[PDB]
């Protein structure tokens, strides 16, 4: 399973490099990252999991850059999503970058894949990182619904 | 490149085998079969391309089996649409088996992927095999519209 995850991520990287505008490489990366998750993370009071939040400075850098997105930025957001599986805000940014680069079909696939994931594991919508920041903000939640 | 196609197919096969209810492996197979087609086949009179139609006995076998669909049937249909990339009727049948076996998300994904391919190459809607049978039957066409 660990090696399979790696095989899927390498194949996804190759698909994405070759055709940034094609959805399937992006979908395969989501499967690689998420398919192994069958139980939601344990949590204490307030549904706070003992998992580190994304660095808010790292997140502010990506936010800043959305005024002029490029592949470099998009790659960093994607890499962050692969390292931080519950950072759902990253999928919203990623789809926003896709949309701004003219990759409509990829933006849509990114929304759908997060929707599918959350349909399988709905309890994830209620959980937070160790600092009380939500996996899924009310903004990301509304974005997904829309 | 050939080895890339084969790599994609093997990954796709293993994703489908492990999780037959999960869309992404089916999607990966489509990309493998179709991504290298940027031009539609040449044709002569009657929009007949010089490509062999699917064996009618083979198709009669799959249709008869739709009475009691199983994994074996589904695999054969899938193998056939891998070997015969323009046999769109086979996607309809695949999605019908998916539906019947309770895999609705997969059925939907099969429809989406074919509509996507047809959006990229719309002249494929007007072509036929060497005996005049259409790449896209009116039945397949109606299924996509639904």
């Amino acid at each position: 399973d660990r090696a399979w995850r790696q095989t899927q991520l390498k194949v996804a990287e190759l698909l994405i490099e070759r055709q940034p505008e094609v959805a399937v490489g992006y979908r395969l990366r989501r499967h690689a990252v998420w398919a192994g998750i069958t139980a939601v993370p344990m949590s204490g009071a307030g549904n706070k999991t003992p998992l580190a939040p994304m660095s808010a400075d790292m997140v502010d850098e990506y936010r800043a850059a959305m005024n002029a997105p490029d592949q470099g930025l998009w790659q960093r957001i994607e890499q962050s999503l692969t390292l931080a599986p519950y950072w759902f805000e990253g999928h919203r940014l990623s789809a926003e970058v896709a949309e701004k680069l003219g990759f409509g079909a990829v933006a849509q696939a990114i929304a759908e894949e997060l929707g599918t994931f959350l349909q399988r594991l709905p309890a994830l919508r209620e959980l937070a990182f160790s600092d009380g920041s939500p996996f899924l903000s009310p903004e990301c939640s509304r974005w997904l619904l829309e």
